[PDB]
């Protein structure tokens, strides 16, 4: 006897755990990002530019910030999340610059990975599809084999118009694993400067490893967040198995090419691939 | 251990409870509001517009269904809601129609009756406070005196000017602990023409009656619950007085007419309308 | 996720929720049962020795303290509960007392209402079957019409032999319903010398009553919950006939007394003396 | 609004969670063991009698099973255990045997490790005291440092007498987190004839292993049971604290003498220590 049920709201009452003191603190997290760093915005301008992207889809946009700096920068942005609650930040600031023509041009919408092809709008499909700031690694692996990471690539490969750019990234999952820890202030988009301390779960499941569960701290009070610990040589194959093999695909360490075996270490990998 | 803490997201993950099968089911319900009543439509234009008010507060605006219409009808509204997930379907039309200047000028933001005050921009407050539909019966009583129902209605009240109203009401709570039922249909301000069962629980404590619930069944076979504070016509009365400190004139309509203490029809809904003095 | 499956325990771990503070405010709740009136004891000696029962079925025997009595007096009894958590201190008891032929006599055993039949040992079935101090009320009405009543009901008759009583009762539900009050002190059988203060909280389903749940505060101040289906008479009168098929003789004690419909005093418990026939 | 608070009985009514399908499993697998080895028994019984063991105090008896065995043999045994929910099934055996002047004379009660010393009844304290099939595994570390491991042993140290015994054994967790498996079939105590698989979860938090979660499928059906996984260096020095260092400790691996770096890798580590 729940007076109402799970993930039903009411007229003049907070949804269910809005008032919460995780969720007044996550919000803090979700919006400590307000430093985009010089070297990233560089780089994605600089490769959208060279491979002549104009239509551009942002998966899982947050609270729309690379949106903003797309929509700014003169491309035909649209993004989607599937998590109304990051949205609603996005779809405010479209609307406070509703002003601006960029602004009116800007298209913003609901979508999930599961069924992205139903849900995103379009006809011909996007010049480049951006998936950036590890967001993929939010994805769990319920079932159990990867069959739903191999759904959702297909999904957003499938967005991507023949000679156009996947441009996806995740966090270096192999270090992670080995030293055991995944520390703050190594964000190479945002810069934070919020002091946090971070404990660090591993999860093993039958011997390969299957989740990573960060529960910070930041008035001090505690989230959790918890993720997908992708492995760079298994990453790459599953981006490859999305497009059929039908693709270019280089690899970034840190902005710069990646080379096996180099001495410096990468905080996130970042995968290019053109469709052919 | 939950994978993460309850009530923070994830970008490109459903929020918590969105795809459970009781969510797909209420947004149904939730958007079956889109038929109003002629009579409806009639009695409140008639009001706003014998009391002269231009600025209007639509206090839990769901969907915004009411508040599409004062816009679309000349009034200059506020909208406000504490639910995100409703507030979601009102921004989602502004911003479609936000070519037209009626809508452009139309602000909704986000509020919360126990902080109302703080919440909703202005200065010098509403012309007419209207929150109609049974909302004010959504806020449950948890502390266990009525200090919470208090707190929202002297806040809600603090949003009207001097000479303005508070257009607000209440299922008949009468009729419903006294039957037992809240049958479906019997929506006043929008015609549903979805098929529906209701079981009624009511909870009575230490001899007061303290909560009603509702579990609908909607006609593909869904369910939901939804829950209420049953607030009695004497009860609610004192305590919209009470609100205004007694300065106020207050009447009590019963489905849009005047209501008459012991008159033989028996209506569904009271609505309370008070101008400060 | 859980550590361990809910229901698993770990050598050398308590048991799921063993040491929370309304569990171990509960132990002192269910060993307050330690002062029987006097006249319980002489009306139930009375009745068994009346119709010469020598073996006895104690059904819901909790700590074993009416089955202990029965012991004591020279009756064969056997004791059942679902409850580890209470046969345990029965078979405590027993243990303490193992050296005195009365009680390496007494059998103690897990028997749940809805499997009856096949749980207790027996040939043919008992002298007097009782179940008393209000525990059939515990049994809750999920399913929504009465079945489960029906079996329970249906599982304790058939464990009375042929010219034997079924002893069972149950707290006054027509009063507790029309005054919204369950009231601390009324137990006619153990007298308490506990404070308490009990908040009383009344379940209404589709108009019927459905649960009487009570929120007990004790006096080291300390809570707990233990909530009841509002059996009314006459609906549970016709309950125990139709687990007879009608085939018995039925009487209605209120308080250890002849009961009559009208009389002017309120019993708090109605007692039900069943010959089967 | 639960209908009664967690963890409150009702006359006819069945402990909150005793029907569940996890449950009704649980107890398959609490009473699989009803097959000990003989090579344990010729152990156990050596080992007692050649350091002249009378009276001995068995901690989380469970069942009960090594408990009659020494009840059998001639032993003075009190019998202990947290779980209400296995007491039965000893509690049960006595009664039934209550005849037999050795079962007369044998104590059961309820014991928690945190408050040991004044849970147990005996004056002097015992000959041995015993703490096997992996039991001490079973309580967690939900504090942090290890806090309670630390109190819990002392509490058993408490109950051995001068040149007394205390016998106490871990699953072989170095094996364990090193090929990230805890297989079935490997109790050196009980056989079972049951088949099982078993999923193993290994939890490591800030690079220290923190838990081993057992999933197990045994007609087919679920249950789940969670370790600490206590290291055989890290284990030994815990032991030898809870005397402070007034002990001799030698370690078995699988009943025979453990030399480091041997070749045979033992399924489990047993301590003997005695109190000087
Ligand atoms: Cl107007
Ligand atoms: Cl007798």
């Amino acid at each position: 006897y729940r007076t109402r049920s799970l993930g039903v709201a009411a007229e003049g009452l907070p949804d269910q755990y809005a008032d919460g003191e995780a969720a007044r603190v996550w919000q803090l997290y979700i919006g400590d990002t307000r430093s985009r760093t010089a070297e990233y915005k560089a780089w994605l301008l600089g490769l959208l530019r060279q491979h002549g992207c104009q239509r551009v889809l942002d998966v899982a946009c947050g609270t729309g910030v690379d949106s903003i700096m797309l929509v700014e920068e003169g491309f035909s942005v649209t993004s989607v999340d599937a998590s109304d609650k990051m949205l609603k930040y996005a779809l405010k600031e479209r609307w406070n610059r509703r002003h601006e023509p960029a602004f009116d041009k800007w298209v913003i919408e609901e979508a999930n990975w599961m069924t992205l092809d139903k849900d995103v709008p379009q006809e011909g499909g996007f010049d480049a599809v951006i998936c950036l700031g590890n967001s993929f690694a939010h994805l769990p692996d319920c079932k159990g084999d990867q069959s739903e990471h191999r759904l959702a690539l297909k999904n957003i490969a499938s967005m991507v118009r023949a000679g156009g750019l996947l441009v996806i990234d995740n966090r270096n999952y192999d270090h992670i694993l080995s030293t055991g820890c995944a520390p703050p202030g190594k964000n190479i988009y945002y810069k934070s400067d919020l002091t946090k301390d971070v404990t660090t779960s591993v999860l093993i499941v039958n011997n390969k490893a299957h989740m990573v569960t960060l529960d910070y701290t930041v008035g001090l009070s505690k989230f959790r967040l918890s993720y997908y610990p992708h492995c760079l040589a298994s990453f790459t194959e599953l981006l490859q198995a999305a497009f059929g093999g039908k693709c270019q695909h280089s690899v970034l360490g840190d902005f710069k090419p990646y080379k096996p075996g180099q001495t410096y270490i990468p905080c996130y990998f970042i995968h290019v691939l053109k469709r052919t």
